[PDB]
């Protein structure tokens, strides 16, 4: 076990899903899973391990914010031999052709934080996703008759920012969704060897009805669960 | 209801103790609070409002790192009527003399943070608790017969730190313990007109990287106490 | 005409191929491409327009530098209606496994530059490739035969650098190459709304072949951006 | 003798008062020391030593910005037993309800200068007083019935900003004073292992401009009997 | 011979003129040297050497950008035994009192740059030129009856900048000229011990001329700097 | 009067000569000039007026380091019509060709502060001399038979430095010599548009007999005297 997963090597699977709510992950276990159980609950924050169609999955919350997320992708990766992290999650728009229920993925993430910084000795560190995993994703996507944005997204420190002009900016430089994350998990990837890409629902526009929101979100999770199969080829 | 907390005005006291592990306010709730129930648990961060010594009081967890306890210390602040914060955590020590079990007192906090750069036109804010508080908490320690050092704490945004050269600055600086949270909580209620304070209990020791529930009872018991100083 | 380009509209395609050596445009020209006419002389930056299998293509050199290939394709961008630029260059290695004459296509690209602070008010902006533009790319190469890297490039604004711990930190970091141009394009491309993509043959490892075999390499690497164009407008 | 100052070890009591003004060192030297007799006037920063009640205390000035004063706190701690610091000077106030005359103690400061940036690898150092002194302060300031405000100061290097903007943001955070030593004081007494305290005087408003010996009388009686306080 | 330079220990003079258009090495060589030989052409980057009233000079352009004259300067000074770098450049004008075609000298260089951080520990560098070169530079240009104003100067690294509210700082701050080279040839001569100076004539107003009175400064410019080599060696 | 200056405007020389030691210059008017007489004293920096060889000249302290020599300069510029001002101090040695009792002149000055980002848009701004000040230093220099030195000063905030290694940096740079004012006087002349120059004597190397030593010093006061006589003309 680790500092903050009290599991051993083989409770989870190569490849784990990760949303900010952990009871998020548990209703994609639920959801998507066959044969799952939990395998942590310190803190609170649920993982799980079951199969998709027959190959071992698991999903696991990492928290709000970079901080957050940090602790535990670096644990799966050095504690827990994992080689992929995919975070599924929200994320908030800020261009005008960016629409509600679009999928979003990050290739890059643009960040405030300063993280990335301390990793590479004060200089501009390109946080990104692994090739591959995107072009599976985009893959996955089309298969499955989605139309999905591939781009840069923006990994924010303060959800309730004081800037409020920083939002022209991300909009100038064509930011397609906001959120808290990505940056501090690519950089994670980068650090310690390993694959992540980060997927986005756009769940505002810096909502229409439940029934269609919450279809868009199974979508997100199923390019995702699709997209490792097609990697396994 | 906010967006990351589901209660109206009214179901939070005053005044709220906050750890970062949801399940330690669950612990205090039950251990500590009369009459205790469940005012929230989206995303599973329990909160609880119940009363101590008659005193009516609410304890709910903030998560790990600056970036999660900003969005719900602020939205405790501006839509719930919370005018005070006692964050009630754990910290890694630094220090020779600083043992395991200890209680700190962070009248200041520095950090690796971006935040408060952002909030200050880049220049150096020094995060700072409410003095009044601190002295409650000082005060309520010694009722208790329970030893506090008050200080500087350090909030790390990487718990895994690519730079162990930085320890030896902040053992340098006198830094009493390395948390995630303190800078972070200091600059909101700066911002959004609040008062807090950050108290903690040596749960490890980043140079003999000794480890340690109940560990933290007299911390809890100086923060409840402090309150009721407050009060008078 | 602008301030480096003495040009009209219409007079380049909506594509462009840059190398940094602008004697390598001419022979790109004379190479590759049919009834090629030329369009620019200035400052002996020399730029050409012609058809590869049919399709509208331009060539011209930008020069060593963040800045000097940033005022290249701003001006091709806002003034001739170009939509995508494709930078063609070298690069040096720091990693073990990638070897000289190695393909390595930039996803995205790092830097010691301040000009991308400059535009994102000081925070982190991730200087990326269109990715379509990529995956074009590592198709092309594939059906050449030719295996290709994807992954993050150095884009330095010395090449004589007083730092060399800066070399462990990008061969920790997984860097591909260390060239001196792709961060800064990038940053143009999101700036005034068009797309980018460089991509480099290794020829050096910072840390021989024959004049033959970088002849062999460098048309290599022309054929897979031309074709990774075609791929492109499917 | 160091390099600004010609004395020997013993000439200085193991605190010292200062203000950055040489020569309200030798009104205060005259007005409430017991036979004072100077020590230093190298460059002209007048320094004395005498009794207050029987208990033997110092004061120099520092002169004006935190290059100044970071050389003589530096030589008096590490050259001649110095083990506290108390800076009694003025300040400029942002606030509307802080009037001139008032008296505010800075438990920390915030700053625009790179000192701390340097000590602590590019990062935020929270600069902050020793806890003690600052209790010790607010209790001589009730037992003579004097007002005193406990928060931010706001250490600026330059008297004459470009930057008028940035009023707004001190005023937004709630900085007390505007002076320039603070944060530099504070800087020293962590690097080399001493204690000290800021109390000002708001003898300017930057925003009324208004402008105010003898007014700094309540702020000099409160250091002067903090520090017997502070001895029990 | 160097990455950028095809030649060899004493092909070059120790003193080197050097324009950002390449154009104008062959043209100076042509019109004001004497018995000129061809020495570079790697990149198109032509380089020539022969002598002005007997002084043994050499000229050759730099590029556009502080990344690409960083390049050449290091190779000259540290494989070529050069001493001196003379730039000689045009320059953009925001002081009202500083008219077209004037001629600046920069005793100092500001910039947007991050490379003099790089060198100097993140903090501040003061780019400089050599003294006397300045005061060569003044006297040469009186004995020719020509008025030269010396001053700071400002090397950016963004031609088309997002910040047009930076060309008010810089005229609030007394700022002669805008070029893109000089700070970075001065922090250059400072880490491997040479000299350098730039000079530069207003050839626009950040807010016209013949083509004949263009020449006519250029050509004044180049006697100013080399007649300011020969009372250098006085 | 200023806030830092009692005095009103005529009392000053539209010259001043600033040392750092308010005793220092209370000396230089003693010694180089006639019929002077004090015209400050609050907080006991000492200022002078009388004439060099029938030049009306001032003589003022600064105080040490940047943030006090700017309060006064600035003062003297806007509100006392002041139009030059020359910095006569000591400093430390790098270089080891550098040798004690040299005369050093800073064309230009470095910086650790951050008082010029912060009037520069957080950009570097080359602080320089006034270049007909430092001709007329030189050609001064010349006359009296004195080599003086020309190049960049190290402004420091810290005479007590933590940084050790910052000095091995400076001697790498070529910086003649280690001060704490020049880049914040520079800053203040552009700022406030009048001309500046600093003029130093190696008291140290990062010392000889007090009789050569006192030689130097007023020698390059001599310096500094005349070079405004050059500068008249
Ligand atoms: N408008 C917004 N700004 C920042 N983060 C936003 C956001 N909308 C959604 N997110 C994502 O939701 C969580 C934070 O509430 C996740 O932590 C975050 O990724
Ligand atoms: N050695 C250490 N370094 C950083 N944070 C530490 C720590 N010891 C305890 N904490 C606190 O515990 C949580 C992170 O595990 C909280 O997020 C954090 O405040
Ligand atoms: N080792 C290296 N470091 C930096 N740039 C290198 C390089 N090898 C090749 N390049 C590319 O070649 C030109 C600079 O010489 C181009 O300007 C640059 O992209
Ligand atoms: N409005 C203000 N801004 C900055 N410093 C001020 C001030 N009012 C008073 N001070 C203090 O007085 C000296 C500078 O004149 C001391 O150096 C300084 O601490
Ligand atoms: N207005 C301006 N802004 C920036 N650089 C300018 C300029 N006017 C002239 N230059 C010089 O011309 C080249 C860049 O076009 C040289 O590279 C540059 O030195
Ligand atoms: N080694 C050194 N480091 C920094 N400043 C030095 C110095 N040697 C001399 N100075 C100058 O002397 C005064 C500070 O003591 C002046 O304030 C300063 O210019």
């Amino acid at each position: 076990a680790t500092p903050h997963i009290n599991a051993e090597m083989g409770d989870f699977a190569d490849v784990v899903l990760m949303p900010g709510d952990p009871l998020r992950a548990k209703y994609i276990a639920e959801t998507f899973l066959e044969d799952a159980r939990e395998v942590n609950n310190v803190r609170g924050m649920l993982g799980f391990t079951g199969t998709y169609k027959g190959r071992k999955i698991s999903v696991m919350g990492h928290g709000m914010g970079i901080p957050s997320c940090s602790i535990y992708t670096k644990e799966l990766i050095t504690d827990f031999g994992v080689k992929k992290i995919i975070r599924v999650g929200s994320c908030g728009a800020v261009l005008p052709h960016v629409k509600l229920r679009d999928v979003v993925i990050g290739m890059g993430a643009c960040t405030d934080s300063k993280v990335n910084r301390i990793r590479f000795k004060d200089h501009d560190f390109a946080a990104i996703a692994d090739f591959d995993m995107v072009r599976n994703a985009v893959d996955a996507a089309k298969a499955l008759g989605i139309d999905a944005r591939v781009g840069n997204l923006f990994s924010a420190d303060l959800f309730y920012s004081p800037d409020g002009e920083m939002f022209d900016v991300m909009e100038k430089y064509g930011i397609l969704g906001v959120e808290m994350e990505a940056a501090g998990i690519y950089g994670v990837a980068a650090e310690f060897g390993a694959k992540a890409l980060t997927i986005c629902t756009v769940s505002d526009h810096i909502q229409t009805t439940a029934a269609e929101r919450q279809t868009t979100f199974n979508d997100m999770i199923k390019i995702a669960l699709e997209s490792v199969l097609l990697g396994d080829k």
